[PDB]
DNA sequence: GTGGATGAG
DNA sequence: GCTCATCCAC
């Protein structure tokens, strides 16, 4: 073309962390540590990534390494089923709390699958701890935050990164990177770097054409290009290419410092980034160009329900509501509402007004159908750019145990379990304080339980701290008094043995 | 006040 | 399955 398709404003926009995600030149990453629980146990027990590990809770498999998947094992399988698929399976139980003790521990070489009756982890008197995964997630998160200035913690084992600053900075100021033995960026991009410092452009002017020398610049990972398009055709391609290099460096830090492999999707938007991290795993990187977005969305493996908020009941409703086909629903959406989001909105408004439509149980807000259309229209085209928002404060934290047998036949038994709940909630508070770098302290505790006949009893009240800080023991004593109060409440009523018992903390002062 | 519904997968 | 924090019609 005469010039680039993009304006200076959209390139400069990369440098601002609150607006970068809105640029069509945005460069987002979704990084996933696959089979995370399996990885954590793998690395703790000195084992390799090719070792067929499964993370286990009782008789069920909660994480399955990819090495174990080569044998047709999945989470659907019980441990005994998986062992008929691979007799060399290395099942590793989660850490456990013992009823009445305030600490968790690992019992390696103990489990339901080991034949010795001496070496069992009884479900009745034990509770699973997930602290080891929490802790390890936090290490990862620390490394990510060091490497990048906008990081979103999407889950226990997944993050999003905004690479805009890093990319824009590389593009304009990195004098050390070189495309070949003889070629470096400072010389490759001299025109763009000199126009920019010059300041003579107008922010709405289009960028100049990419120079030929840059075209040699390499992508790291798997560039998704079914149609064999040109790899570098415009600035969004240059940025994405630089991002991939940067992104490979980060992932190597994770693997070098902690030993965890990752999957990674690289693209313009969050949603497209997540689809990409899942396209090939484990230990793979997938790049999706803006020009290949439709090639990617329509490759066959995706549907409207494949997107982040639509994998559930709303998604299924939408398929019905919109009369979409079970195949190629994304394409179907693009063409049936080809020109603007509004068409979809109106179509939505009528169906909203249809006779069959249930206002009472619908997951579609009729007041907010402006936003719904937009998300669909742009998600369909892969241009739905959400920001990397931070997770909002916790309102509530809960620890509980589903009880079977008579593990809870008296006040004393309940109190042994409350010790485990405090210990667990205490360490989770600690994780939060690190996440926030702010002191977190709950003011309200709530004890609840289900009786022999599944009736619910509950007591909430304030917890008062003899000190300025939070002391776990204060939490337990209130837990104990509520447990005692509800005992009195159920004397000649259905009660023991209990079927469920919980501790919930709320009303946090984040200070 | 909260049981049950909701999201990944 | 199942886990979890969170939201809101009842
Ligand atoms: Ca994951
Ligand atoms: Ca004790
Ligand atoms: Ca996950
Ligand atoms: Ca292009």
């Amino acid at each position: 073309g005469r010039m680039s398709k993009f304006t200076w404003k959209e390139l400069i926009q990369l440098g601002s962390p609150s607006k970068a995600y809105e640029s069509s030149l945005a460069c987002i990453a979704h990084i996933d540590m696959n089979a995370f629980f399996a990885q954590v146990e793998q690395m703790r027990c000195g084992l390799s990534k090719e070792d067929p590990v499964v993370c286990v809770q009782w008789n069920s498999i909660i994480a399955v390494s990819y090495a174990a998947r080569k044998y047709g094992i999945s989470r659907m399988d019980t441990i005994q089923e998986a062992l008929k698929k691979c007799s060399n399976l290395i099942p590793i139980h989660t850490a456990v709390f013992k009823k009445g003790e305030d600490f968790w521990q690992y019992h390696d070489g103990c489990g339901s699958w080991v034949q010795d009756p001496a070496k069992q982890i009884s479900v009745e008197d034990h509770k699973v701890s997930l602290e080891p995964y929490r802790r390890e997630s936090r290490k990862a998160l620390k490394i990510f935050k060091s490497a990048c200035d906008l990081v979103e913690r999407a889950s226990i084992d997944e993050v999003f990164l905004d690479l805009g600053r890093i990319c824009f900075n590389m593009l304009m100021f990195d004098n050390e990177y070189e495309l070949t033995g003889d070629l470096k960026l400072k010389d490759a991009l001299s025109n763009i770097r000199e126009a920019f410092i010059g300041g003579n452009y107008d922010i709405n002017s289009h960028l100049p054409l990419i120079p030929e020398k840059i075209k040699s610049l390499k992508f790291e990972g798997d560039v998704f290009n079914p149609e064999g398009r040109d790899l570098i055709t415009d600035w969004d391609d240059v940025i994405l290419a630089l991002g991939s290099q940067v992104c490979k460096g980060i992932r190597d830090s994770i693997k070098d410092i902690l030993g965890y492999t990752t999957s990674c999707g690289l693209s313009s938007t969050k949603n497209v980034c997540k689809l990409a991290s899942n396209y090939k795993k484990p230990d793979a990187q997938t790049i999706v160009k803006n020009d290949c977005l439709l090639d990617f969305l329509d490759c066959g493996k995706f549907e409207i329900t494949s997107f982040w908020t639509l994998g559930g009941v709303l998604g299924k409703e939408l398929i019905d509501v919109l009369d979409l086909p079970h195949e190629n629903s994304i394409k179907h959406i693009r063409e049936t509402w080809p020109d603007n989001a509004g068409q979809l909105k109106e179509f939505l408004d009528a169906k909203v007004k249809q006779s069959d439509y249930d206002r009472s149980t619908s997951n579609i807000d009729p007041l907010k159908t402006a936003d719904l259309a937009e998300k669909l229209f742009k998600l369909s085209r892969g241009r739905y750019g959400l920001p990397l928002s931070s997770r909002p404060v916790v309102k509530s934290m809960m620890s509980n145990k589903n009880l079977r047998g008579k593990s809870c036949n008296s006040i004393v038994d309940c109190i042994s379990w409350l010790e485990v709940f405090c210990a667990e909630l205490t360490s989770r508070i600690q994780d939060l304080e690190q996440e926030y770098n702010k002191i977190v302290i709950p003011r309200t505790v709530s004890i609840s339980l289900k009786t022999k006949s599944y009736e619910v009893y509950r007591k909430s009240g304030p917890v008062a701290y003899k000190g300025i800080n939070f002391q776990s023991h204060e939490l337990l004593k209130v837990g104990i008094k509520f447990v005692t109060d509800l005992d009195i409440k159920g004397k000649n009523k259905s009660y023991y043995p209990l079927t469920k018992l919980s501790m919930t903390i709320t009303n946090f002062d984040i200070i």
